[PDB]
């Protein structure tokens, strides 16, 4: 990967202009570990992630996540993983430079952030297949992602799904004392500190529910607050998947929606050993289409 000067990245992002693009700035997104800015290097549009302790972690832990991301990127190259172009470690803050994803995150496209048109059911099926292909590549290469979520599924110029954020990824059960991930997506065993690829399957199940419903995984002003709770409502015959299907599509059919819900439901088994592995998930998503 190309070594950038912090100052060149500062220069091409209009001094890390924290205002969103929609208001004239360079900010494309943000999370607990940093902010993503639109940049322009050598006649190529790029994304620059500037690392920052947004959700309280140490500078040493932020540096370990920076090193882990570069290490995972050097070992894992695939059609369904975002491509790292370079990094910066010389100046004021750590930066990671990526291939520009013109369609941003699946989370933002599902919410239609900035007025983007809703994703068709056809597009959503391709995205789910692509994301499963990327997770499959990771598990085949003995890596556990640990943070599968719609904010970590990016969308390129062809709406091809690209899994992102490998700062927490682990080479492979095993237990840890540092419980990390996004709670609204975490498997029960992951919440207890277990490190297993079976947890990535569970989180992917939550992503499939977001794809079907267009609803975020957590919404404090919604009943139920957690999306994974709709599975219980459907199972207990209180509601149907039909009641939750995203209304912002005109090309969905009952058969393929029920087929995707069935995959999501199997991924969301509370007992890790009853969940399908990633290869079975891929097969089921291929059969859906
Ligand atoms: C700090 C934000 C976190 C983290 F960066 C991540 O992987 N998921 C989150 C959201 O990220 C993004 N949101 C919108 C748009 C985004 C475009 C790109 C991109 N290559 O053009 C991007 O690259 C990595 C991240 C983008």
């Amino acid at each position: 990967f190309h070594s950038f000067s912090f100052y060149e990245l500062k220069n091409v992002t209009n001094n890390f202009d924290e205002r969103p693009i929609s208001v004239g700035g360079n900010k494309m997104g943000e999370g607990g570990f940093g902010v993503v800015y639109k940049g322009y290097v050598n006649n190529t549009t790029v994304a620059v992630k500037k690392l920052a302790a947004m959700v309280d972690i140490t500078t040493e832990e932020l540096k370990q996540q920076f090193d882990q991301e570069i290490k995972v990127m050097a070992k894992c190259q695939h059609e369904n993983l975002v491509e790292l172009l370079g990094f910066s470690s010389d100046g004021d803050d750590l930066c990671l430079v990526y291939v520009y994803m013109p369609n941003g995150s699946l989370l933002d496209r599902l919410s239609c952030l900035d007025g983007t048109p809703p994703l068709s059911w056809h597009m959503r099926c391709k995205i789910a297949q692509g994301a499963a292909n990327g997770i499959n590549f990771l598990h085949e290469n003995h890596h556990i992602h640990r943070d599968i979520k719609s904010a970590n599924i990016l969308l390129d110029e062809a709406f091809t799904a690209k899994i992102s954020d490998f700062g927490l990824a682990r080479a492979s059960t095993v237990m840890t004392s540092r419980i990390v991930g996004t709670t609204a997506y975490m498997a029960p065993e992951a919440l207890r500190g277990e490190i297993t690829p079976k947890s990535d399957i569970y989180s992917f199940g939550v992503v499939l529910l977001e794809i079907i419903t267009g609803l975020p995984a957590v919404d404090e002003h919604r009943e139920p607050q957690l999306l994974l709770d709709i599975k219980e409502e459907i199972e207990d015959e209180e509601k149907t998947i039909e009641d939750y299907i995203d209304k912002k599509m005109n090309d969905a059919d009952s058969t393929s929606v029920e087929a995707m819900y069935s995959v999501a439901s199997q991924c969301l088994h509370e007992k890790k050993n009853k969940r399908p592995d990633i290869k079975k998930v891929q097969q089921l998503l291929q059969e859906m289409t």
